[PDB]
């Protein structure tokens, strides 16, 4: 019924970018600006419409840099659309493993994640918990702005992967800001690694087994003490030692 309602004569929809899980994404335009637009969108025998548009309910009360933006949605009949900011270079991971991002330097990988601490932050002092952070869940536009994407999970103060997922929130479910703090840590083995696929070979099982038990992954070559040192700060044993996302953002900002 509401006042982020987009007519969908007013959007067009001209490629194919996502899967059909629920529903695909598209690159369309939006006719009455003339600027393009990701418009996700809900296969019909799924989800409820919901389930579907908490995603846009959470990104509606945020404004942010680093927070991939809604235009708006069409829920006036189906398909369901979720209308936002297109993205030039897709997911984070896809750009550090191709487009450019492959071949670049250490200053440009840190810079690449101060922005993502710097829309966490945010989230944090608006006492928000996003749930599902990690570098496929982060987008990359142009000059190399990097955006947070995905508030599908997103709440306010259950299914998950493995290997972002703190062991509190694992054994207990106690999920927080704290165990974003967490995914932060992994997304930097990430972003350092150039993309590459977390805890190596192991099943999944195990590493629910050796991270409950203490186990971290080892500095990868190429990352920088200091940046590998902060690693470890995020996967404190204990939640509540674990930096605020503020602190986590100031150390960034130091540093050759
Ligand atoms: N607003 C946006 N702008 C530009 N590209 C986007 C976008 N949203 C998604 N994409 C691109 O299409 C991909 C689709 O992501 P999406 O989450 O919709 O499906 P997916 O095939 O990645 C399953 P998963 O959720 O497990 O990553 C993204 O990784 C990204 O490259």
């Amino acid at each position: 019924h509401d006042k982020w309602e987009i007519p969908r004569s007013e959007i067009t929809l001209e490629r194919k970018l996502g899967s059909g899980q629920f529903g695909e994404v598209y690159e369309g335009k939006w006719r009455n600006y003339n600027i393009e637009v990701a418009v996700k969108t809900l296969k019909e025998g799924t989800m409820s419409v919901e389930e579907f548009l908490q995603e846009a309910q959470i990104m509606k009360k945020l404004k942010h840099p680093n927070l991939v933006q809604l235009y708006g949605v069409c829920t006036k009949e189906p398909p369901i659309y979720i209308i936002t900011e297109y993205m030039s270079h897709g997911s984070l991971l896809d750009y550090l493993r191709d487009c450019e991002g492959h071949t670049v330097n250490a200053q440009a990988l840190l810079d690449m994640a101060a922005q993502v601490a710097s829309g966490m932050a945010y989230l944090e002092s608006q006492n928000f918990i996003h749930r599902d952070l990690a570098a496929r869940n982060c987008l990359v536009g142009e000059n190399n702005v990097v955006k947070v994407a995905d508030f599908g999970l997103a709440r306010l103060i259950a299914k998950f992967p493995i290997k972002w997922t703190a062991p509190e929130a694992i054994s207990y479910n106690r999920f927080s800001i704290k165990s974003d703090v967490w995914a932060f840590g992994i997304l930097l083995w990430e972003i350092f690694t150039y993309g590459q696929v977390p805890y190596p070979g192991m099943s999944g099982s195990e590493v629910i087994e050796q991270v409950e038990r203490g186990y971290r992954m080892p500095r990868p070559q190429g990352c920088p003490e200091e940046i590998y040192e902060l690693m470890l700060q995020c996967w404190n044993k204990s939640p509540e030692e674990r930096p605020t996302f503020a602190e986590t953002l100031h150390a960034l900002e130091t540093m050759f």
